[PDB]
């Protein structure tokens, strides 16, 4: 299983799971926040981070194969996808993540 | 494991364990101390240091090898790093630190 | 294990242990005094000395070897060393103090 | 072990022990009196002699072989050594000491 760790933010450092299928990352300020909070928490789909600007929404979506990983970068009426590699870093908006496998430690 | 030594400062002496992965080290006045405590004290990725003037935010990346350790010195809208080694002074902003194995008191 | 021991001042005669690594002793008035309460007593890493005048902050380094004990006198944004030796005067602004062995009494 | 019996003063014939290592002998009025009484009574390592005037504080050092004992006479940011002889008078200002062994009485 891979896992989602932040390279910068106030969260830096913060590791958040993946589960196979799409996981939606939602970037922002407090509106966001707080309205992110209409959604249960079962198995995590969804998360917020906070970032003061530039932030952008994006999905990652692992293949059940677990052979490629794509990130979706939300935009207004459409959405941007591109192939990632692991343990290494991504910038999303002005966010700044790393994929890493959950027995690799970065 | 290892572990950073302040070698100045008002916390001088004091020695900060090193989690495999990336550790951010504040460094600043009151406000971001008391702006610090938004986040849960499990396993300690992040620190505080009191410094009252050209204090700057920096984090240690430790491999899981821990055959190199990287200090990121944190910038308006970026970063810079820099490899450092065991058992000498460091200098970040007006902050001078050592990072030492476990084993090896200074 | 060193002690160090005053030679000097309204404390003469005092002695403080050394732990492997740095000791930090405070010199000077009330002010230093009263703010230097504000760390724990764990493992003491720290001391205050009262000095009228010309009091000068230092550290003593003591190698986990002991077979080098370094003096640092601290100066406004920086910091002179010297090397010291044991059973003799050592003069520290207008402190005067002396290292010493555990077991060779002064 | 050496002995300080005061030959003169209002104290004449009052014997205070000494130990291994510096010894205090504030010598004055009551300011020094009662400004004395702010260290602990722990093996002591100081002593105060009441004298109308030409009082001098000293130091009475005994090294570790006993083989020599000296006595360093108290002066504005500074000091004056001397080396002492057992069973004769010594005088520190206008204080008259003699400085004997514990088994040879005055």
């Amino acid at each position: 299983p891979y896992i989602v760790r932040l390279l910068n933010s106030s969260l830096n450092g913060c590791e958040f799971p993946l589960l196979t299928g799409r996981t939606l990352f939602v970037v922002g300020q407090s509106d966001a926040l707080t309205a992110s909070g209409q959604l249960p928490d079962i198995p995590a789909d969804s998360f917020f981070i906070p970032l003061d600007h530039g932030g952008v929404n994006f999905e990652i979506q692992v293949d059940t194969d677990a052979t490629e990983i794509i990130l979706h970068e939300l935009k207004e009426g459409n959405s941007e996808s591109r192939s990632v590699q692991l343990n290494t870093p991504i910038q999303v908006g002005e966010l700044l993540i790393l994929i890493r496998p959950e027995s690799e430690p970065w």
